[PDB]
């Protein structure tokens, strides 16, 4: 943290953050969500990290070079250490990226190495080559070299994500799935794990071995698993919580802006809220059905009447304000809702649905006040505008994500936030073979457009191809875009260091501090 001249620090430097749900895991290779990543940034540090405004900055690597954007060489700081006092080396990164690539680890982020195009990853994912063939090597203990199969100019931006953080081989091997328990875990970020009570709290304490430990201010941070946004705001206003999770309750938000305006932080956020359709399951494998659901949803009602929290109606998957996005707004989005409804009802009638045999399906959402109220409104809207019946189903976060990967669903509430600020951070998740493709969408035309983006050496042609890929996704109605999120949360006046300037919201508790109050 960089404490401004003159601020008086509180005597007790502790923080309580709500984290939206119980994490899937603390293992960097077994996670894919925001709550998981929130805890991961405090515990495990990769090659680079985001600074307080979101810029990619030195992490374990203090400096790096690239040759033709294909061979990237990272110089690791000599004093980077694990919480047991042992050095973090380039060998730790070799082992870790191999474990991420290995099919036996079954990481949801195995395709992150395809997104960066590390040499040989496709054959490794498909089991044709061993993970030791991955294009990474330790040139010495403090030098990690990555070789890609084609130039990737934004490659370093991917490196702040948890999936490419190091994991301690000795603990993983000796303890297996229990390596992340407090007694066994070894970490290299600013904090160490003190307590992990499932569905109660995660407590982190400062890691004295962290290389930048002298600049860490907060001594202990607790992460809570509260999925009710109303309850989170209640425990923030009672004094227990210092920073809520950034999902806000419909019940109280309007009230909050007028009662405590200075605590309500609302900033840009590169995330998209959408209904994910399972594209491989009839009748959702019919584009007419998917288009009808997309058009009949009334975004103005949801975004402006039901939610009204500053979100913008969405017509794409990649947010239009992503760095490099130059998207073409489709004609259906400019139409009136009445015209969208007619087209939708027409496509459904063409699809074979009638009043006698209506379209009836499930709408899965993870437990949440926000998601439940929005799914009840969407169910109503679809019933009124299109005559479809939906059965709402809630599941806790970890189970919800597993359900989506299994494909044991019809339509699911969904949200993707960028991992690096560039359109492929969204677009690569819709590639046929992506480990993050929970839409189960497979389009050779879409895959080809994205493959062609690194076959050109021009950001204008790249942007044009990203626009065309969005148009292909839209023409196939792979998803139902609803709105582009804003990052809205409550932060007590005494929490210093949270700028809100990073549109990826990659907060590190090592950057915050408590002002005397």
């Amino acid at each position: 943290a960089d404490v401004p001249a003159g601020v008086q620090l509180a005597d007790k430097q502790t923080l309580v953050r709500n984290n939206g749900s119980e994490v899937q895991s603390l293992d960097p290779h077994k996670i894919e969500g925001v709550p998981e990543s929130n805890v991961s940034r405090d515990l495990f540090e990769g090659l680079l990290i985001s600074d307080v405004e979101g810029h990619p900055s030195p992490g374990v690597a203090e400096k790096w070079e690239n040759k033709d954007f294909k061979v990237w060489t990272f110089h690791l700081r000599e004093n980077a250490k694990w919480s047991d006092g042992t050095p973090v080396t380039a060998h730790d990164f070799v082992y870790s990226w191999q474990r991420l690539a290995d099919p036996n680890t079954a990481s949801p982020y195995a395709s992150y190495l395809q997104y960066g195009h590390i040499a040989n990853i496709d054959d490794i994912i498909a089991g044709k080559k061993p993970a030791t063939d991955l294009g990474v090597k330790a040139l010495d203990d403090h030098t990690f070299e990555v070789t890609l199969s084609e130039p990737v100019p934004y490659f370093y931006k991917l490196l702040v994500h948890p999936s490419v953080s190091p994991v301690p081989k000795s603990a993983v091997e000796k303890f297996g799935d229990k390596w992340t328990q407090p007694a066994n875990i070894v970490t290299n970020g600013a904090y160490k794990l003190k307590n992990w009570v499932v569905n109660e709290r995660i407590v982190l304490e400062r890691n004295p071995q962290y290389w930048d430990n002298a600049k860490t201010v907060i001594n202990q941070v607790t992460y809570l698993p509260i999925s009710s946004e109303v309850t989170d705001v209640n425990r923030y206003r009672s004094g227990e919580i210092d920073m809520t999770y950034n999902n806000m309750p419909i019940e109280l938000f309007q009230k909050l802006k007028k009662e405590i305006p200075n605590e309500v932080r609302v900033d840009p956020y590169l995330c998209t809220y959408y209904y994910e359709i399972n594209n491989q399951k009839a009748p959702f494998n019919d584009v007419r059905v998917r288009t009808a659901l997309k058009l009949a949803l009334d975004r103005d009602i949801i975004v402006n009447k039901v939610k009204n929290q500053g979100d913008l109606p969405a017509y794409s998957y990649t947010p239009p304000y992503t760095d490099g996005a130059k998207l073409v707004e489709p004609e259906w989005f400019k139409w009136s809702q009445q015209k969208r409804n007619e087209e939708a009802k027409k496509l459904l009638a063409e699809a074979g649905f009638t009043a006698d045999k209506p379209l009836t399906f499930d709408l899965l959402y993870n437990t949440s006040d926000l998601h439940k109220k929005l799914a009840i409104a969407v169910a109503s809207i679809w019933k009124k505008n299109l005559g479809v019946n939906v059965n709402l189903e809630n599941q806790e976060w970890k189970t919800f994500l597993d359900t989506r990967h299994q494909g044991t669903f019809d339509v699911a509430r969904a949200g993707w936030c960028a991992d690096y600020n560039e359109p492929t951070s969204f677009l690569n998740t819709m590639l046929s073979d992506s480990s993050n493709n929970t839409a189960h969408y497979k389009s050779p035309a879409f895959d080809k457009l994205i493959a062609d983006t690194l076959k050109v050496a021009d950001d204008t042609q790249r942007s044009e191809l990203y626009a065309k890929a969005e148009q292909q996704l839209d023409k196939d109605s792979a998803i139902v875009p609803v709105y582009y999120y804003v990052n809205a949360r409550l932060v007590k006046p005494w929490v210093g260091g949270y700028t809100g300037k990073d549109p990826l919201d990659n907060i590190y508790v090592k950057n915050l501090y408590i002002i005397k109050h």
